[PDB]
């Protein structure tokens, strides 16, 4: 895609901090910059819409090259538009925002370390700390904070036809190996496009991006999951068609990541007063949110460990009580037992485990925060029953949202204001970015 510039694009400014061994920390001045999906996509040479509601103008270009050489992105008017406001090193993301004469449902962002380069990110061995407000995130949404092996620069290094880069949001790919996007391996993806039928601004095109993917937290007032997901290739790469796998497919395994994950839900391994409204981590008040990836001897992912803090009460992460499923962390023993016990598809085994994700935690990550709802499964998944008819079956039970919550339309009438705000951003070695652990 190239890049447009009728509208400035101002990235928002975001500090965070870098931490030592000694719990001294130092201010980073990033900023963040929104998803190309997001975006405008019109003519390099008019305003007119290259990609307007749920289609391509195929009047106009018809193939990838074509269109990514015709078609741009451009700049995006962050807070009035997108309801994607900063100050200090806090972020907030809001659901609905109206404006005069559009719409905007849900945003993904990427943190910056300059104007053309996402921060990266070297999980393995290290430590990420975050605050996070999810008090006014209702049933049926999913404010998100996770690491994917996306490319510094969004792939101009790799795909001559991208011309605009992390600036703009380009590269996106994660462990559901997405044909939502309209660009991908700098080709606009407009070769069979299908519009959606649920959203409004949606379609999925020949292809998808595919990449390691690292859920740190996936949250609403009502329900949290942290959730590794390998595949087996590291780093971004294009899949065509069905073979992507992913949800909004045939065969949600048949591709080269891990559409499930190894996932850690308090609730749903057994503790249903641990995370809530008002519960032991207060979810109507800020949380602190630590995960510690540990190596073994050998130099691989080993362990996953999770500590909460609020109010300055350091909070180990709850046990989990489903028989055979002991412990507190996530380790590739945990997960065999995780998975054995709740009768699901092994696929995190089948595409190489804690070890797989490793090997894309030792490289380079982008961090990227959302809030989004789920045109798929309504976050039943996340914070309800699922499948439906599953109560008393080990794993179904996932948080106390009904069966009925979750539609996109439904959710996006009733809490259009709903927010999420990620703020606070600590990384650093082992014990660096919270005393007493
Ligand atoms: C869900 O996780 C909760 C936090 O991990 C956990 O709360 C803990 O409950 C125990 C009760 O067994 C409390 O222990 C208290 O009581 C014992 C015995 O009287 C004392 O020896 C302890 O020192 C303590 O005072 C913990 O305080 C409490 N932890 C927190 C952080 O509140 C729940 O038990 C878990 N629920 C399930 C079903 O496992
Ligand atoms: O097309 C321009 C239009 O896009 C809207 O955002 C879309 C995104 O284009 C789309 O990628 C995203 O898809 C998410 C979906 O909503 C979720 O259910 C789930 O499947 O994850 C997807 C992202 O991976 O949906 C949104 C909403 O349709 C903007 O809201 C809009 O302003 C813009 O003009
Ligand atoms: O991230 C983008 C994509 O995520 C989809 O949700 C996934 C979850 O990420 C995934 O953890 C979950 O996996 C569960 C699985 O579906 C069940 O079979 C269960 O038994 O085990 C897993 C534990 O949760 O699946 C969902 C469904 O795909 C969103 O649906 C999608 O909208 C979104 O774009
Ligand atoms: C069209 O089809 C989608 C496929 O996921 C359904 O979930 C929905 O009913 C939409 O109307």
């Amino acid at each position: 895609q190239n890049a447009c510039t009728l509208t400035a694009e101002n990235h928002p400014s975001l500090t965070w901090s870098k931490c030592t061994s000694g719990g001294s920390c130092t201010s980073v001045q990033g900023s963040i910059t929104i998803d190309a999906n997001w975006r405008w996509t019109h003519r390099t040479d008019s305003a007119t819409n290259c990609y307007e509601g749920n289609k391509w103008d195929t009047s106009y270009c018809s193939d990838g090259p074509s269109c990514a050489s015709k078609c741009c992105i451009d700049g995006a008017d962050y807070s009035s538009t997108y309801g994607i406001t900063t100050s200090g090193n806090s972020l907030n993301l809001k659901f609905v925002t109206k404006g005069q004469y559009s719409t905007n449902i849900g945003s993904r962002t990427y943190l910056m370390e300059s104007d053309t380069k996402y921060q990266m990110f070297q999980l393995l061995g290290n430590e990420f700390t975050f605050d996070v407000d999810v008090s006014n995130l209702g049933c049926g949404l999913n404010g998100a904070l996770y690491f994917v092996s996306m490319d510094a620069d969004g792939g101009m290094s790799k795909y001559s036809g991208n011309k605009a880069g992390a600036k703009y949001g380009t590269g996106y790919c994660d462990s559901q190996c997405p044909r939502d996007l309209k660009f991908i391996n700098g080709e606009a993806n407009v070769e069979n496009w299908q519009s959606s039928t649920n959203d409004a601004n949606a379609g999925t095109g020949k292809y998808g991006s595919c990449c390691s993917e690292m859920d740190v937290w996936e949250a609403n007032n009502m329900a949290a999951a942290f959730t590794p997901h390998p595949c087996t290739v590291i780093g971004q790469s294009r899949c065509e068609g069905d073979s992507c796998g992913g949800t909004y497919s045939t065969d949600r395994y048949a591709g080269i990541c891990d559409p499930d994950g190894c996932d850690f839900n308090s609730y749903r391994q057994g503790n249903k007063t641990f995370y809530g409204k008002g519960m032991t981590v207060d979810t109507t008040k800020k949380i602190t949110v630590v995960t510690q990836f540990l190596k073994n001897s050998a130099g691989e992912l080993s362990e996953i460990k999770r500590f909460y803090v609020q109010n300055g009460k350091v909070i180990p992460n709850s046990e989990s009580t489903i028989p055979g499923v002991e412990g507190n962390s996530i380790t590739q023993d945990w997960c065999d037992r995780q998975k054995a016990a709740f009768g699901d598809v092994t696929d995190f085994q089948d595409k190489g485990g804690m070890v797989q994700m490793g090997k894309a935690l030792a490289g380079p990550m982008v961090l990227v925060m959302s809030i989004w709802d789920d045109h798929a499964v309504n976050m039943l998944w996340l914070d309800s029953t699922w499948p439906i008819d599953g109560a008393g079956k080990p794993g179904a039970e996932r948080g106390a949202c009904p069966t009925t919550s979750g539609v996109p339309a439904e959710v996006e009438a009733e809490a259009p204001n709903s927010n999420v705000i990620f703020s606070n951003i600590r990384f650093g070695p082992i014990g660096s970015t919270v005393s007493g652990l």
